[PDB]
């Protein structure tokens, strides 16, 4: 029950200023593993939709908080259609000037913070689309863009590599995917790649499908 706490906290008609314990709590339960990510933003959507602007305010700082600190799993759930669509709609009929421009803010700020990512293309369309619509956007920050570099998985041992089952030995030395972290032959382990959401800017030993994930 804790995150649907912390949620509730957060959203609170009560509060005076952004609770940011309760919020880098939510994102650090999201960041460990503790909360699903398509239910925690499932369930802050819930608050971002509120008739009271207070509520849908503080609801959309705490949705910014989770994108900016929680990863592709996060990202995942917010840089897509349906929830384009459905900021859209609300930026249409919200009659409240703070939550229109937040929208708009956090609109901006992850086209900027998606710029490398083909998967999440539908969030710059949107900027482009509002500006077009006529919306005036805040003053960009390059700071409202730069996001948690994302932790690199733990290496996993076993007796065969992930891929081809071929067995480990002598002739057949083990290897590691730095984006997920499995084990592998040198012939199944053979594509470069640096990982920049990982923070790695140099070109790593990689898997073939998160070579070809990370590489679009
Ligand atoms: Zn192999
Ligand atoms: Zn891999």
């Amino acid at each position: 029950g804790t995150f649907e706490r912390l949620l509730d906290k957060a959203t609170s008609q009560l509060l005076l200023e952004t609770d940011w314990e309760s919020i880098l709590q939510i994102c650090d339960l999201i960041r460990q593993g503790d909360t699903q990510a398509k239910y925690a933003v499932n369930s802050i959507k819930k608050k971002v939709n509120d008739k009271n602007p207070h509520v849908a305010l503080y609801a959309l700082e705490v949705m910014e908080s989770v994108v900016k600190n929680c990863g592709q799993t996060v990202h995942d759930e917010v840089a897509n259609k349906q929830t384009m669509e459905e900021l859209k709609d609300l930026l249409k009929r919200q009659v409240e000037v703070n939550v229109r421009n937040k929208i708009l803010y956090l609109i901006q700020a992850w086209a900027h913070a998606f710029r490398n990512e083909p998967k999440y293309k539908v969030v710059q369309d949107t900027y482009q689309i509002m500006k077009v619509e006529g919306h005036v956007f805040p003053e960009f920050k390059e700071s409202d863009a730069m996001f948690a570099a994302e932790r690199a998985p733990d290496w996993v041992d076993a007796e065969e590599c992930h891929r081809c089952r071929v067995q480990f030995g002598v002739m057949t030395r083990k290897h590691h995917c730095r984006a997920c972290g499995q084990i592998f032959c040198g012939k199944c382990s053979s594509k470069y790649s640096t990982i920049p959401k990982f923070g790695i800017e140099k070109e790593v030993r990689v898997c073939e499908p998160c070579y070809e994930q990370l590489n679009r």
